[PDB]
């Protein structure tokens, strides 16, 4: 798994969005895929509620795109 050696962000972290989209577009990329937001929940170790509300902002920029209903996927790659 080896991002299972990081926590739930212990410290105070000066940007909550910006860790937990770093996540969304890591798990993405570790996959190479697309992962579900059921998935998305567990791997970021943040609610349902809260990664819907950052992925449709990610998606206006392009980080994420839809592939399926409740299923995310990364955009394209990393913007080179």
């Amino acid at each position: 798994m080896g991002h299972h050696h990081h926590h739930h962000s212990h410290m105070a972290d000066p940007g909550r969005e910006g860790h937990l989209e770093q996540r969304i577009l890591q798990v993405l990329t570790e996959a190479g895929s697309p992962v579900k937001l059921a998935q998305l929940v567990k791997e970021c170790q943040a609610p349902k509620r809260e990664l819907n509300q950052v992925l449709y902002r990610m998606k206006k920029e392009l980080k994420v795109s839809l592939t399926s209903p409740a299923t995310w996927c990364l955009g394209g790659t990393d913007p080179e």
